[PDB]
């Protein structure tokens, strides 16, 4: 029972590390795109 | 051991849910900007 359980937690906590990598680069995908609005609005400030 | 094992998997099952909510609302922010950056270009297109 324990060997089934102790392996199940390691397969569980493997997903824990798997998510926070995917949360990590999505945060970078914001930091590109949030900055990508900023010049794009500034590009309106040149054109208008 | 076993009750202290299965308690950890619940704390594993809670902590995997904490990021599961945290990945959803930041995704909306990416869906927030992506139509907002679209609001820049369609404004830029009628300008340029």
């Amino acid at each position: 029972a324990l060997d089934h359980a102790n392996k199940a937690n390691s397969e569980a906590q493997k997903t824990i590390k798997k998510y926070q990598q995917q949360l990590k680069d999505v945060q970078t995908a914001l930091e590109e795109e949030q900055r990508a609005r900023d010049d794009a609005r500034e590009q309106l400030g040149i054109s208008e």
